[PDB]
């Protein structure tokens, strides 16, 4: 129900209330007072703001509690309490009432406050957070509890994946003043011209109650009115199309009207350009596209995975003056502020939902991956929260599931039709595969519409002999081209972690002179694969992980490091993503 | 043959043959001249000093080679070439004339000049080292060869142990004239008293030819004469002994006389100690020693494997700050130079055979380990080199061979027979034992004197995990003291890979926190089993590695640093090793 940007307008009063929580770590009665003995700070992880090893690994319940004032309601408002995200499960009290509940860490929700509760002079709202992952979470963690002797119980998730499990309220909380009657989903749709010239615009709005009139305003980039209709249809003669890295963006005003009179009115941002995938490319406005970027994390020091809008614009502003162009939500869907800013900034994005660690650690005979319910879920959220984004040119299902094992088939048959059900704009979906699932192996891909390939032929497997990884990595990718002849495929993680510091004349991993030597080798590769149409690095940055013998003090595949300063790797990117055109056709 | 350490003596002209070599690597016909294009030195491993790894990583025959002065030789003299050791195998040439030959990269030997060549100007020595390893070499290394299409061959070694494989002319080379008649070895034996303030010495000559008298004057370390004999007995009233840090020499000057005349004389220091292993204990004068100290290696930067006595030095002076009193010579024999630097500064000192790398990698059916003749020829070797440091006080047969397979017992039992049957003061002997041969499992530590473990829990087996890693150190330690009531258990290797500059408040694996932490549970273990009697940490100092993927440019388990800075855990260790006593007998 929460798919729509919280946004001031004359008939919507947000109001932010992050800032300092009273805190606390494990039981509480929400019909108690909170002391103010631990705080908290919203927006942001918890975990790094623990002085204690056992504070930051601890894992339960854990609460934020704040006494709030009621703003002014009127008889035909409601307020609700509008949440970004809350990582991973999330209970929400009104005065110790229970009054809503989420489950997935990485999607935002609102929660009706009771009409009841109006006319009082304050609230006590209070969040019960909770950081398990389990196998019926997205992401998959593995869950178990050692009784202490205490004899209390320890819980403790073995992740099954390779991100330290940050949890807290990592994006802005809103108290949402809005109308009864109000608009509940805007869906824009485009069919452009044969000549890519002119747009007939689809809006579709959604209320919940009767209206009499629907007026959609679009104004163009200089706020200047360039169409109007009351019957959701719209042609646009002569736009401006969103291009890469050269975005152009619209806005459609959308006002409600019930007896002659204004009952609701929002502002919802789109942008016109094409998709589409056939003969083994990724076309973007009917040319050829080379992806060129980062896997990404949202991750920073001291924050964790909290929002960071800086952090955001920092990044982007970097990856534009590489030469790179786009980018991917690995491996959950980022906070809506990112979303914006990427269509602002014309990056492509591959928008993916939290589908990582779908993978067995004899044996399994028993149903123990309970994970389809969480998937579905994620699914609808993420494509009710994102269609409308320009951006956004692509969907993942999964990241390195078990795609090679039996099963494996039938469980994302459905979930990836579901993208294609969902998606007004249809566009491709794919499926990030683990070097396991080789092309014999493997038994998904023939669902998917772009192969994205992870793969570390040079650090994994042939550890630091770039003269045998180069031989594997080309056989692969020509298995992969016959196999598929018509898909494309992408690149979506290579590197090797590269500790700022370290050097050596000899081609040693870990040096930053092998960061370069390995990436050389592999854009070698990659120039002579006709059908590779788009190479993302990982990582962006250096970021968080738990303990695990190879990761020394977190992953540090990044060409940036965690505090964003270069690696020696940055100005060999510079140099080749600055050469390689985004329109880029190979083949030729 | 080269028993003795090459000493000027008024019989014996003893010339260095260091400094600048022509130099190649690959093939070379000794009948022609090397050119001055390439050069090397002498003494150092030539890896480092490539600046190519295509160059450093060469696998075969490389070539030294140099135009040597004749210096007078007399009738009654011969001349002989004495290498502290090259790495791994060499053929020494004369004149193009194969003159003589090794195998074992760690021991020293000499080579007859002939004597037809004595009138001569000048002779061209050429030393053709090899750096192969194999499966009949010590240490056990995978070799395998590529055709390149070249089509030449490439070599490759695929290291069965963890170290960098630098190969070279590591020890000095010197140009020896010496009696023809002359001291081939020196044996010396002695009884200590009851109350251990006299010493019965036997001092046991060797010579090739008749001998009229054999002279042997002892001095104490005031160079005042103390003894002299003629029968090789010697009875020495109130010694001083040589005790844990702080070390008593005596030097026995031997000459031998044909026809009332000096045919020959050399110098060879002894210290006066007693060893012995029961109960639980390593007994040393009598009293219950701790050990206290390292595993080291000859590693440093620049020289890699080379000698460098100035290294040895800082070291030891640093071992002996900290409190600590030894060291294993991990994992092959260390030099001549740091064996006498030892005796000098009273450090205990467990000696080494290159036996590491004994472990297969379905499956083995056929004879894959031919390491046995190598085996029995370094510990030959090791023992008439260096019986008579006072500071050797245990031999090793292997470090963590298979000792859980079937077979190992019968591989061991004559080969821990063997250092029995030559050691004059039969030292105990141990066998170094990896985490997988647990107490159960093993089969071999019923033949050795003395229990080494290396065991890292909290690094490889509950990595980063202190509470779990406690309860599983404390149950193996328990079991191995169980299985074996009577033999005395050491510590031979624990630690936790540190980058200097890592730092968390939250103890992460690699952090020099965590380091510390990691130490504290150990030492708190440790002191409650009371058959333990030593610790030895991995390692003193970061060393030089090959490329795997759990090494972060070389092992890092080092208190210091490879340019021998400290880390934070060194005030640790100082504050520990300088509380608990040398001579502490724990039981109490
Ligand atoms: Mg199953
Ligand atoms: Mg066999």
């Amino acid at each position: 129900n929460a798919m729509l940007y919280p946004l001031l307008t004359k008939t919507r009063n947000t109001y932010d209330l992050g800032g300092i929580w009273n805190f606390k770590l494990g039981e509480h009665n929400p019909n108690e007072l909170l002391p103010s003995d631990e705080v908290m700070v919203i927006p942001t992880s918890f975990n790094d703001l623990m002085v204690s090893k056992e504070k930051r690994d601890y894992i339960g319940d854990f609460w934020y509690e704040k006494v709030i004032e009621v703003p002014k309601v009127s008889e035909d408002e409601e307020m609700v309490l509008r949440f970004g995200s809350v990582t991973h499960q999330a209970k929400i009290y009104v005065d110790g009432v229970l009054v809503g509940e989420h489950k997935g860490g990485f999607t935002p929700f609102e929660v009706l406050v009771p009409e009841c509760k109006y006319n009082n002079e304050k609230i006590k709202v209070s969040i019960c957070a909770n950081n398990v992952l389990d196998y019926t979470t997205l992401p998959v963690g593995n869950y178990s509890e050692i009784i202490q002797e205490d004899g209390s119980i320890k819980k403790k998730v073995r992740e099954n994946f390779d991100f330290f499990n940050y949890a807290g309220v990592h994006r802005p909380l809103k108290l949402m003043i809005r109308p009864k009657n109000h608009i509940f989903d805007i869906t824009i749709t485009s069919r452009l011209s044969d000549d890519l010239q002119s747009a007939d615009l689809h809006f579709l709005v959604e209320t919940n109650q009767k209206v009499d009139e629907v007026r959609i305003s679009v104004f163009d980039e200089d706020n200047k009115l360039v169409g109007e209709t009351k019957d959701s249809r719209l042609f646009l003669s002569d736009v401006h199309l969103w291009e890469v890295l050269n975005a152009y963006l619209y806005t459609a005003r959308v006002e409600i009207f019930v007896d002659n009179q204004l009952q609701d009115v929002y502002e919802e941002n789109f942008g016109l350009r094409e998709i589409e995938v056939t003969n083994g490319q990724f076309l973007l406005n009917r040319k050829p596209i080379y992806f060129k970027g980062f896997g990404k994390h949202e991750d920073t020091f001291i924050n964790g995975r909290g929002l960071n809008e800086a952090a955001n614009l920092m990044d982007l502003n970097l990856l534009k003056d590489m030469g790179a162009n786009s980018f991917r939500t690995s491996h959950y869907p980022y906070s809506e502020e990112m979303m914006r800013l990427a269509d602002r900034m014309g990056v492509l994005v591959i928008d993916e939902v939290p589908a990582v660690g779908l993978f067995q650690n004899d044996n399994g005979t028993w149903n123990l991956m309970q994970t389809k319910a969480a998937h579905e879920q994620a699914i609808q959220e993420l494509v009710k929260r994102d269609k409308n984004h320009p951006s956004v040119v692509m969907w993942v299902v999964a990241n390195e599931p078990a795609s090679h094992e039996a099963g494996a088939h039938d469980y994302f048959e459905p979930l990836v039709k579901l993208y294609k059900d969902l998606d007004p704009q249809k566009r491709p979906v794919t499926l990030v595969n683990i070097l396991m699932a080789t092309p014999d192996r493997d038994q998904v891909m023939d669902l998917v519409d772009v192969v994205c390939l992870n793969r570390y032929y040079g650090w994994y497997v042939d550890h630091g002999d770039l003269t045998n990884a180069e031989v594997g990595i080309r056989k692969e990718l020509l298995e992969w081209q016959d196999k598929f002849p018509d898909k494309p495929i992408i690149i979506t993680e290579y590197g090797a972690d590269t500790l700022p510091g370290l050097h050596s004349t000899w081609n040693i991993p870990y040096t930053e002179e092998f960061q370069c030597d390995f990436y050389e080798m592999s854009h070698r590769v990659f120039d002579g694969i006709p059908n590779l149409v788009g190479e993302q690095v990982w990582n962006f940055a250096d970021f968080e992980t738990n303990l695990m013998i190879l990761r020394v003090q977190g992953n540090h595949k990044g060409l940036f490091s965690r505090n964003r300063q270069p690696k020696q790797v940055v100005k060999e990117f510079k140099k080749r993503w600055m050469t390689i055109p985004h329109y880029h056709n190979k083949k030729n």
